[PDB]
This record gives structure tokens, sequence and C-alpha cells, in this order.
């Protein structure tokens, strides 16, 4: 499959060199879930992938950094006693890691990149950031930023500048390389290209600004019956629009299946799937042989005990089968780092799409979007939800955008002005 760019050899490149840490960062559809895969196989080290979220770990095939390193989820400062209480078998393996992978990186906040650093110096008995371990963190820089709980605020504020990855402490003894995976490749109209990243600067013009009133559309956007996904801010919204559509006549439940070890957290798919035929649905994996994707839509047209028939928004017909998900954890075998199963979770890797929210569509694309507005957005809300279609022609939205609602989030803004300005590079040397 994989397209190797320039940009992906230049990652490469400078990995090669041992002491050189390195963020992969990049828009949705820039390629950069494959590209973590290949990564791992032509890195030739005994590497470990970790993520913030279970989710994000089960999608990776690796493990979340609250498992792997014993970090609880609240904050912890610089000064906090560390629980470090590792086994036996958890010394031998991170004492083998060569390599750290990070996924999702705009995810973790900095306290736990600082936990990360002391664990690890203290299992290699070693004053060198992270233990002398290469980190890699792969992630959309403008990935919308975790909900902060006022009291972690409280706490971390009075050491971090900031609460994204790069303000960790640690960026003050180390550094790292940031290479952007720019292609995507059909995400392209100058014009949209434009505007977004206008928005995500906070310099839109006047003639942008009417481009975006232009989308407000009663009609279409009230409309649950064209192909268009509601994208939403809240679930209980989306919750509630996919329940209203469903409705309570002929509906299908089919139960995810647990086998063995399963976090709750982790589970990627719908614990009770309800559906039913005409039921219009979003595929949640990516298949190559039956010809789906991530984000992929379409509507049910089948419900057997076995098989989901799916006829997509391409008007392809898809047989969909039950989809495993497992669960692995590191360990080592005749000195190598490699992966055990200790459980699993299977269920069709579909889930109704009426509606979405902006959080659970997230790197997904689609050709078709109604944007509810919201006088309450976050920064950088806004655009994520526009970054969401292919195409400026496939937005609507329920009300008009006004400049309001255009919210910049000048940390993530002054950090790339930052790096690009000093040899895309961050930190540390």
């Amino acid at each position: 499959d994989m397209i190797l760019t320039e940009e992906m050899q230049k990652i490469m490149n400078l990995i090669q060199d041992d002491e050189n840490n390195v963020f992969v960062t990049g828009k949705a559809g820039s390629g950069k879930t494959t590209f973590l895969k290949y990564l791992i196989e032509k890195s030739g080290k005994n590497c470990i992938v970790a993520a913030p979220t279970g989710i994000a770990a089960i999608n990776a095939g690796g493990v979340t950094l609250h498992s792997l390193f014993g970090i609880p989820f609240g904050p912890i400062t610089p000064y906090d006693r560390l629980e470090n209480k590792f086994s036996e078998y958890k010394v031998e393996l991170l004492l083998k890691m060569e390599l750290l992978i990070i996924d999702e990186i705009s995810m973790v906040r900095p306290d736990i990149l600082d936990t990360i650093d002391r664990k690890l110096r203290w299992v290699y008995e070693s004053d060198e950031p992270f233990g002398g371990v290469q980190v890699i963190m792969f992630g959309d820089l403008f990935q919308l930023p975790p909900v902060t709980k006022k009291q972690e605020r409280e706490i971390l504020s009075d050491f971090y500048d900031g609460f994204f990855f790069f303000n960790a402490l640690v960026f003050k003894r180390t550094g790292f390389h940031i290479v952007e995976l720019t292609k995507i490749f059909r995400q392209t109209e100058p014009e949209f290209i434009n505007v977004l990243n206008n928005i995500r600067n906070y310099q839109v013009t006047s003639d942008e600004l009417d481009l975006l009133s232009e989308l407000k559309d009663r009609k279409i956007s009230s409309s649950y019956d064209n192909e268009y996904i509601h994208i939403c801010t809240h679930k209980a919204d989306v919750e509630k629009i996919n329940a209203d559509k469903l409705g309570e006549q002929e509906i299908r439940n089919y139960d995810i299946v647990i086998k063995d070890k399963f976090p709750e957290s982790s589970i990627p798919c719908d614990l009770h799937l309800k559906l039913r035929v005409g039921a219009r649905v979003m595929s949640l994996v990516n298949d190559s042989l039956k010809g789906y994707y991530n984000g992929m839509l379409g509507i049910v047209t089948a419900l057997e005990d076995n098989v989901i028939t799916v006829r997509m928004d391409n008007g392809r017909t898809i047989k969909f089968e039950r989809y495993t998900w497992s669960n692995t954890q590191y360990t080592l075998k005749d000195n190598e780092i490699v992966k055990e199963e200790i459980g699993s979770c299977t269920q069709f890797p579909l889930t109704l799409a009426w509606a979405i929210t902006i959080h659970k569509s997230q790197g997904l694309t689609f050709d078709k979007i109604i944007i509810h507005v919201s006088h309450t957005f976050c920064p950088g809300q806004l655009y994520v939800a526009l970054s969401r279609c292919r195409t400026l022609e496939g937005i609507v939205s329920d009300a008009f955008i006004t400049k309001q609602m255009i919210i910049p989030e000048y940390a993530l803004i002054d950090f790339e002005r930052a790096y690009k300005s000093e040899g895309n590079y961050y930190g540390k040397r």
C-alpha cells in the first residue's frame, strides 16, 4: 500500500542517530497511521508503542502510558513522590526498550512526560533524559485539547507554562526534531486550505467571513435523510439524534464479546450495537480486502446473525463481519521485545452515524457535513469541525458562522512558529 514520501524518509534519516528524538505531525489523511507501522518495522530497534488513551493504544497495536509506566491518571508535580513499584519483568522490559513511540502526543499532559522521564531515569539509574531512551512522538498538533479539570489546572499551573506536551520540563534538558507530513494529496483546493489555515491562525479576511456565512442552510441542516453527517459538540446531543433516527421498530442488537483481560477504556467499538435496516452507519476500521476504511459511510441493507450488510455511499455492498481487537502487552523473548495477547474484544466494526461528536470525528474526513454551531466553542473547535469535510462545498451549518466562533489556540500556533523558525527543532540543543 504505503507511499513513502520525502518527509517520511527524512524522519527515518533522523532516527538513524540514536540521539535524535522526533515529533511526527500532520493533518488527518497525511499518512501518520500507516507510517507509524512502517517506522516500527524499519527502525531496527526494540520499540514500544504507548498512548495516553486506551483506544489510541489499541489502535496503534501498543499499550497505554499509564499501564506501561504505572502512572496514575491525575496530575503529578515534578517533586511529588512517585510510586516506583515495577515488577521484575517490567524492569527487564523497560531496560531492553531502545525506542519509545508515543502516539497521540497532543493528548499527553506535560506532567505525564516528566513522570515518564523520572521513571526511566530511575530504572536506568541514569541522569540522561528518559534514561537515554530515544523518543518518537506522533500526532496532529492541532487535535482538540483534553478538557482540563480545574483542580488539574490548579496543580500543574505552578510548574508548567502551558498544558501541552511540549511544556514538559524535560525539554529544558533534551529536545526533538519536528517533521510535518504535508501530503494528504486530495485536500488540495486552494480556497479551502487557505480558509482553514486562516481560521486556525485567527487571520480570516472579510471575504472569508462571507464565504463562511454562505454555509448556513436551514433546510439541509435540519434534514436527517441526506447523506450529510451531523457534527456536534456534545455526546448527549449525538446520542439523542442517533437514537431518535434509529427508532424502536425492527431493531437488532449485537453485544460486544470479551475474551480474557480487556480494559474498559480501551474498547473502540459499540458495547451494544443496535441497528435496523436503513440505518446510517460508519465503518470503524480499515480493511483493504473487503474495501472499507475508517470513517466510511453507508446504509444498513441486511441484519443477520453473523453478517451485517451495508451499501456504502460509493454504491458498493460490503459484508461486515465481527472484528477482533487485541489487547497486547509487551514481553521479552530471546533478547527481543515481542507482544503477547492477553485479551480481546469482538464486535462488528460499525456505529450509527447520523451524527458524530467533534471529538470522535478527529482524524476522519467526510464528503458532506452539517456543523451544528455553538456560541460556546472552545479554542480550535471550529477549525477542527470544518476540517472534517473534504471540500468547502460539502459543508453546511445550522446557524451563521461568525468571527466569535473563530477562536485561536495561540499556545499551539506559537509553538509551531517557534520550531519552524529554529530549524524544525524544539528544546535543548
